[PDB]
């Protein structure tokens, strides 16, 4: 993925995430893709309520997009991988 100050531009299924947490711009850079992508997990709760860096996606379309059920904040690979098929790099 690029550094900070490269923009990217996210396909379709990910730029619907993105805009359900709020998210008005079509040009990001990762930095901001992870922010929304955040508030996104955050607004929809799927974080385990009981160790809250698992997250549970196995119903929502963020789990289409990671192709895994669950994942941890602490070994984000899926995370990353699921972003170099769904950015665009400008």
């Amino acid at each position: 993925l690029p550094g900070e100050g490269t923009q990217v531009h996210p396909r379709a299924p990910l730029l619907q995430i993105l805009k359900v947490a709020g998210a008005q711009e079509e040009v990001f850079t990762v930095k901001e893709v992870m922010h929304y992508l955040g508030q996104y997990i955050m607004m929809k709760q799927l974080y385990d309520k009981q160790r809250q860096h698992i997250v549970h996606c196995h119903d929502d379309p963020l789990g289409e997009l990671l192709e895994v059920g669950s994942f941890s904040v602490k070994n984000p690979s899926p995370l990353y991988e699921m972003l170099k098929r769904n950015l665009v790099i400008l």
